[PDB]
């Protein structure tokens, strides 16, 4: 045993950021490394040796992950007595794990746990609802039991001039959890050549959505040229918006659509996510920022016609600052893929202050994981971006030819908020551009969402493709009546202004 | 002054025995420039109504002005089916308003160029029936959103030499009676080689327009090809082979499939296609059931379309009277690039050339109506999915695109009797032209409580001709299935990649 607590944790991050970084885990087993995902899922820890099976009328149960393909750092695992302060380590031995043993080509395989997952009642050992593994990433599930996007402890260099640097979660200490108790508590050391932290989770499992308290004190061992924080992993392939990643037989696939941001003066974004052809990086500035996150609200199975991953089953992720975090960015990186696998969307939040070696730096917040997000605009909301050809009536789209203008149709549809008592006063849309013109801007009825399309169609001003910048809200007798839509759009070259007629 | 279908039959022979009249002369530019936006903004005068003499009457009708490309006269006749005399109703300047001044305001001999019918409560407008255009016409279901056409006939669609358009000359309707939701028409079909005697009992029910049709054809000429009871219709973007998409809706189609119910009682559900080159096929039949475009996929938010609606647009069931023997259902596929091109054609073809003297009659029967009257009483095609294969479903490589070229389809089943076949074995029964079906999978899909079909298709050849497939589901013997019935159209070979553009 030995003593264990939050300022325990605390002074252990800062000391260890007053030594060298341990460094890069040694490579793993070849029978690990070359591991599928499909071999690594199939690992089966013993139900008889879960974290907390010695407690009665037990509501959680937790398990550990076995190292394999890019899982090479060795998590030490600890159980705390919150009565006495006291943790007991939980050491690593391999007959706690089936099928970890033999490689892809049946090979057979020191080691230790990459990292644990929590299940609730009914069921202790199987759907999993909270899972942490690899580098310092975490998710967890809501009722649909749907695994989709990540957090991060960390994000550092995530787009600057050198390679991002992932910091890793090197211990967890978990609170032996009550009788009954649906919440649970975690500390996590994070470690990483730039810096370490000190982490606690209050973790709570509630009957639709997980609620997580976050705490964390943060120590540099060297300058930083980018620390994000709360930092959020997604993926988006295809959405409504920007089609050119679709050759598949779902009509959309991504783990969110959009990032959500409630700003420090009380303004609501919806920022609908891009599969881009080149890596973008983009940062909104923020003072106070009040909440934010990226967001899976389209919920119909027919958008998405996926029955292995479920994408319309996955959560959306709100982070909550609980303090004041002052002058920053909202930082969002979008990298372009062609499927699924690739984590393609980060977003994080970044301090104005440059990162000098020996800053320390401690945040609270809240993340919320569910359908909805806890909080929204209480205007009129963005359902959804739509883009294709323009340069025509709709109902009357040429088939005989392509339609004689280039333009990009943009149809953003509003749906809530005070838009039926609105309509009669005369609802008129707000839009600024970073380049081009709005012409044919129609504000159409939608009869079957209840709500009003805002479409017009972009005529380039031009020949540039730089990301042109659009902003949008609603206005009524002189008061906005929706969030604001922030959309980054990206040109054709010139010479693809023009539609090859291949028929 | 004397009328009935004898003696429209009389006319249309007698006419057969006479050089076709020849095409309309040209319109005035006021007409001929109009915008479909101009032309569907002129006025009938609805106080000079067809049927406004008509107590009680819950149809009445009024008639079309002629523009754009609708240049025909067209002669109206009133009947009275009591006394079998017939009045003509002659055209007027003053029946119109907005006819009379073109698009750039240029100022206005002329005729009708159709007829349209209007239900109670509606009887001045958001017609019901309209026949416009060469022998073309349409009706709606109680959504009353238009979509896709009929022809009284239609010659030569595919053939060696021009398609040739025959024409509704002339119009007799019997006078409605008060409380009654269906009326007669007759007409007159001419054309260089052909003209025909028509007969339309045309019940405006509840749900759904009923068209009893009888025709009497009188052939002029040799005839490379006749086509029976045809349907037009438009598939610009569907679920399959999604090459003309890039619009805010994610699909655009006044129908989705062919269906058919054949001489042998089998139902095939061949999906629509978009195709790169015109495409026409024929299917081989002997005295066919029915068969009919259908619109299936009702879902407003898999087309977004608030001008058209397409989700709200009918089906169309042909329903043949009689045994009509050997011959084909044909297809013609027309590549487009939007809405406006009527670019799926569906006929029956008989087997025999059709040669000058030849006589005809036809019977069937017209639904209009979201779902067919009769569908597969077995499990049915939901959907026909396409996309990029060589990966595993959830896990479609983001730092690559897939090493191996294949074109993944999923067939989604429902209904029948999946349920309780479902534990006894379902397999799919898949045959091809061409290459080779792999990682073939039969998977539940909770929502729809039905089954995907999966399957990636490799290439045996480097040929890009059509590749045909079939599947039909099969459980412990037995057949649980409609056919499913595919044309694909393969790359060229050294298109059967992916280029890496970021
Ligand atoms: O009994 C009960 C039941 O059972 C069943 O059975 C079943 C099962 O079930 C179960 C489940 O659950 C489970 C879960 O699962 C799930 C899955 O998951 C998976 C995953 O997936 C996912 C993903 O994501 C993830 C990740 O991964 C990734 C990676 O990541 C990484 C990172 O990355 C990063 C990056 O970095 C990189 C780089 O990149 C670069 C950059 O940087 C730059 O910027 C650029 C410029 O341009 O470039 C680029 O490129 O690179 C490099 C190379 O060089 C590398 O190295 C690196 O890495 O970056 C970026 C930026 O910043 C970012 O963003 C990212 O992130 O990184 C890090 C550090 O290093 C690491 O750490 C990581 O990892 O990546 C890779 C590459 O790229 C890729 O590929 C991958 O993917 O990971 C993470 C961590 O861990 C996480 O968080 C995530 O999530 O992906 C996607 C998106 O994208 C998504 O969506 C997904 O989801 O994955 C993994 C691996 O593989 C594994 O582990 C897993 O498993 O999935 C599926 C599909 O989707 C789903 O569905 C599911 O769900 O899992 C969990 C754990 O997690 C557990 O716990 C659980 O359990 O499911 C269900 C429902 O929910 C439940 O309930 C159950 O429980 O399942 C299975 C499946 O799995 C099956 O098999 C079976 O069957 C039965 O059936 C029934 O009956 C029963 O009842
Ligand atoms: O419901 C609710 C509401 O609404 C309204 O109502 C109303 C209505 O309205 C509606 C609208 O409607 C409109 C329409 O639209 C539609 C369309 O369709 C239609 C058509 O049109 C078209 C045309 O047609 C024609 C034909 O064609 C044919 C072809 O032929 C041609 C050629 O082609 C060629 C071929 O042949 C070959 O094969 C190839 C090789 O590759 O090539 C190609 O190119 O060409 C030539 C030149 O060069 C020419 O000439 C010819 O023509 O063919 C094919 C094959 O076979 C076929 O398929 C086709 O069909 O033809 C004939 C003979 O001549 C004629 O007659 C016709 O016309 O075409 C054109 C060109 O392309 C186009 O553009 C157009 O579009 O028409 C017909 C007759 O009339 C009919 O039936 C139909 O429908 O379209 C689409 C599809 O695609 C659809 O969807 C639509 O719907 O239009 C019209 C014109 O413009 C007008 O008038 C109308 O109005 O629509 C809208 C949108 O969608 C909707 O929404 C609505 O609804 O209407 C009615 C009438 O109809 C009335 O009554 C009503 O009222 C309102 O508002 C209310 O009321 C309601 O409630």
């Amino acid at each position: 045993t030995q003593r264990f607590d939050f300022s325990i944790l605390q002074s252990m991050a800062h000391d260890l950021a007053q030594t060298a970084w341990r460094g890069a885990p040694r490579p793993l087993p070849d029978t690990l490394a070359t591991m599928t995902p499909q071999a690594y899922n199939s690992i089966q820890y013993d139900a008889e040796k879960s974290l907390w099976h010695n407690v009665e009328n037990r509501q959680l149960d937790a398990q550990f992950f076995h190292m394999g393909m890019g899982f090479r750092r060795r998590v030490r695992m600890f159980s705390v007595d919150p009565a006495t302060h006291l943790a007991r380590e939980i050491h690593f031995r391999p007959e706690l794990f089936k099928y970890n043993d033999a490689g892809v080509d049946t090979k057979q395989l020191d080691l230790g746990f990459a990292g644990f997952r929590v299940f609730k009642a009914p069921e202790l050992a199987r759907r999993d609802v909270v899972s942490f593994l690899g580098a310092s990433y975490f998710r967890a599930v809501d009722d649909t039991y749907q695994y989709g996007l990540s957090a991060r402890g960390l994000a550092i260099d995530t787009y600057t001039d050198s390679k991002e640097e992932f910091p890793d979660f090197t211990a967890f200490w978990f609170d032996t959890v009550k009788p009954g108790a649906t919440t649970f508590t975690v500390y996590a050391l994070l470690d990483s050549a730039s810096i370490t932290g000190a982490y606690k989770f209050t973790i709570h499992c509630e009957k639709s959505q997980v609620i997580m308290d976050v705490e964390n004190h943060l120590y540099a061992r060297k300058d930083i040229k980018q620390l994000g924080i709360a930092p959020m992993t997604s993926m988006f392939s295809c959405g409504t918006n920007e089609r050119r990643m679709c050759d598949t037989i779902h009509p959309q696939i991504h783990d969110s659509d959009r990032l959500s941001m409630w700003r420090g003066n009380g303004e609501w974004i919806c920022r609908p996510l891009n599969n881009p052809q080149k890596l973008q990086f983009n940062a909104y500035t923020d003072n106070n920022p009040k909440g934010f996150g990226l967001l899976q609200l389209d919920r119909d199975f027919s958008h998405y016609q996926d029955i292995m991953g479920w994408y319309n089953k996955r959560p959306s992720l709100w982070v909550e600052p609980r303090n004041k975090w002052g002058k920053g960015t909202i930082g969002l990186m979008e990298i372009p893929t062609t499927g699924e696998t690739l984590n393609n969307i980060v977003c994080f939040w970044q301090p104005e202050k440059a990162v000098k070696a020996g800053d320390e730096f401690a945040f609270q917040y809240r993340l919320y994981w569910s359908a909805q997000p806890p909080v929204h605009c209480p205007l009129a909301r963005v359902m959804a971006t739509r883009t294709g050809m323009g340069g025509f009536s709709e109902g009357w789209a040429p088939g005989e030819h392509y339609p004689e203008k280039w333009a990009r149709r943009f149809a953003v549809d509003f749906v809530g908020g005070d838009l039926k008592a609105a309509a009669p006063k005369g609802i008129e849309p707000v839009i600024t551009l970073s380049s081009g013109e709005a012409k044919q801007i129609e504000i159409l009825y939608i009869e079957p969402i209840d709500g009003y399309r805002i479409q017009f169609d972009w005529y380039p001003t031009s020949d540039s493709t730089d990301p042109v910048d659009m902003r949008m809200y609603l206005r009524c007798q002189g008061d906005a009546i929706s969030e604001t839509w922030l959309y980054q759009y990206f040109p054709p070259a010139p010479d693809k202004r023009q539609y090859v007629d291949d028929r």
